[PDB]
């Protein structure tokens, strides 16, 4: 590893992933990335609720970091001064060390650098796991996806090649606030006010919330993801902490490697998929109608009424064959 | 699609699925459906409890329909005047304008016909989906399966011909019913007046009741399912809003496609499987010993306490080579 | 059956396994076993909290009984006249008769020898199912494993033989403990006193704990699970009513079998897998670095909050090359 080229990657805010070759001629590099813990209040609904939040790079999920099979990630993992609490970082990608977390504990004003051999392929998930206080930091938000792309690429069962033209990166969060006496949720002056009554609802295992991305609608309206007819897109999805069942509403995983990696075969034509609490998972789809399709966890009333849903806008022509109005609603007959 | 044979299907209640043929000689049709939208209050317990109830043919699950994959599936979706609510369906078989739900879109007195091509083989769940209503709905009865088979019938891992001797379709409902001041379950008048309430209970993600096909014990008794020592059924099982574990009682899911669809290898020897909420999944079983079986959701507490439970009642000759009572129960030696 | 040779196996208790070969050249035999039910008031948790709990061999979870696929189980179930219930044993490994339950009601003072052939591999549940009291008996700890080895070992995807150097068995138990109107626990004087208000918790679906092995750090300090670097371990990881995720920090699922059957390939690489609630799977991993690696359900507050989370002790040289701390926690340059 002392012998390689090493590569800096600049990482992107979620839903988009940061530039990437899929199969590539390149030999294994150390690849060094940055990131920056920032503790903040954030408003996570229609009607002004607030979480007492703690991220990776100021986003929920944390940024999504790509290398491929065989390369090193180099992390330099930074807890400005402004912050109240100590972090970590946990790779599920990584071997030792509780997947690094035991040499990264960084109290504010501090910073650590870890390197680990990136030497299986999938999707993993990474979150912080202070000792003592490892579900309220996951829950909080801090978790994001680690890809690490086969060196040649994705295959298929048979062994074809596969490939997305566009990839998302959707983190499913579980949020667990606390009401008052008055039934409001209650609001928190800072993160440490918060910890004792937002165990109590933890401890419930009943979500007041399910946000992709930090918030009811996050990937709707403007923030809506986007795509053509005919192009092949990647979803990841991470939930670093609780079950979550995607599927996309008009369409279907083409190819989904539900438990997120990729030198298992994938399974095809799923119409909704299952990411396991503390992972992530990959599915591809080609769009062949254009629309707004939706892409939701399935358990509807945690899509609609609790948050778990968002949304993509698909330009293109519209296909008869796949799907077509014989007659339109009118009177009975 | 203008160019093919058409035929009409009548269908039949759950949980009997309509006479067809698995793998087939014929090419591929428009195959022509109907489906009469009838809400309804029905008692699901054994102490009087009722449901303000919302179906497809005036069953839960609604019927299981069946094609083969290159068949197109048309649909006449008729809501009666005597209905008070807007309604639509969602083919998670079918491909566009969220599975179809934006061109079915009736109001009472109306009814719509929509046209899709069945390209993916597999068991789909179909569900109501109006704007703004979806899991209500959904919860409150209108889902059931499409089955969509391979024009060549099933395969095994090594591409081997599998076949069931009878189909079986259980569509599993978690009910979501409001108790009064004084614990009891609530009766509500009309279905808009359980709504409020109802969405309330369902935010707890806690239900009160888990049936198979719309009633604690509608499985059992008289209407226990059958078969013989020899005989291979097809169990599809799906659920629409929330995760299940199918589990025989004393047998096994000999080839199983949790995820439901038919050109991705099965598992076999499986005790317990998973279907995804938001999905149907399909189980092959070849009965080796006669007696009563039970079919259940194995977190035992959902199959025995909230009513996820059925039977199976099996004739012919036991077989001492799998199972002996060595010895019968007697006081220790 | 009646022509085989007999051997009789003396069980140990969790989390290890009795010995046993992987791949045989022996030819089937009929293997005895035996095991006694205990019921008894069991300190769950670190403040005192008590089970009125239920047992076969006097473990949470009863012992792990492993055969080759082809043999015959042949068990001798005693019920000790200290004891207040009846009870019976179902083998999800098992063909009839619901599992044996129906040939082994034992009431106090009795006991019963059930065979069966146990001609499917893989990990399998067995569990306690008196009629009427299911879900009671099996959330107060009546489940186990029974594991049929392959006669020829275990194999990868391609074919090639997988062997484990060590087996661990872990039985994950969601409990429900009721609360008195003080918000704390309650203890009671005798098991049938606890069952009124168990049932009233168990429907509500949320446990007060969850626990490997039957209490809250079961599997920790001194009794934490051990291994060496270069060492295979196999996980068994049973639930017999509830989901559960497992992972291993630090670490991976090198082969897993979640569904728990060795017919059906394994997956390699997983960060987290899932064990169905009525079911028993398997997962191998070879240690690559020493330390102490946690082994947990990965909804991190079941782990952490309700106790759901042990740890394995690894002796061994670090690898650098796998990970290393460039830079240690220093203040920000
Ligand atoms: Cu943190
Ligand atoms: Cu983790
Ligand atoms: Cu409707
Ligand atoms: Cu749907
Ligand atoms: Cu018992
Ligand atoms: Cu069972
Ligand atoms: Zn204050
Ligand atoms: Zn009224
Ligand atoms: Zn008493």
């Amino acid at each position: 590893a002392d012998k390689l080229p090493h590569t800096k990657v600049t990482l992107v805010a979620p839903p988009q992933v940061h530039p990437h070759e899929q199969a590539t001629k390149s030999g294994p590099k150390v690849v060094e990335f940055t990131m920056t813990i920032e503790e903040k209040k954030m408003v996570i609904d229609d009607k002004g609720t607030t979480l007492q939040a703690m991220t990776f790079n100021g986003s929920m999920p944390g940024p999504t970091l790509v290398v491929h099979e065989g390369d090193y990630v180099q992390l330099t993992l930074v807890n400005p001064a402004t912050n109240a609490m100590p972090h970590n970082v946990d790779f599920h990608g990584a071997t030792g060390a509780l997947g690094g977390a035991k040499l990264t504990n960084v109290n504010p004003g501090e910073q650590a650098t870890l390197r680990f051999k990136a030497d299986r392929s999938g999707t993993f998930v990474y979150h912080c796991a202070p000792e003592g206080m490892v579900p309220w930091h996951v829950v909080s938000g801090m978790s994001g996806t680690l890809m690490v792309l086969p060196r040649d690429g994705l295959k298929d069962p048979q062994g074809k090649p596969l490939h997305y033209d566009r990839a998302y990166t959707i983190g499913e969060f579980d949020l667990y606030i606390p009401k008052g006496p008055d039934g409001k949720y209650k609001d928190y002056a800072t993160l440490a006010e918060s910890y004792g009554d937002t165990v109590q609802v933890m401890r419930t295992l009943t979500p007041s919330h399910i946000v992709f991305n930090g918030k009811v609608g996050a990937l709707t309206g403007a923030n809506a993801l986007t795509a053509k007819v005919g192009e092949t897109v990647l979803l990841i999805h991470s939930q670093a902490n609780r079950d979550t069942r995607p599927h996309l509403i008009g369409g279907h995983g083409d190819w989904v490697w539900e438990t997120g990696k990729f030198a298992n075969p994938p399974q095809r034509d799923l119409e909704t998929w299952f990411i396991r609490g503390g992972s992530a998972g990959a599915a591809l789809y080609t769009f062949k109608q254009p629309g707004v399709y939706a892409y939701l966890n399935h358990n509807l009333i945690e899509a609609f009424e609790l948050g778990a849903a968002g949304h993509i806008k698909v330009e293109g022509k519209w296909n008869d064959d796949l799907m077509k109005q014989i007659k339109a609603p009118a009177p009975i007959p």
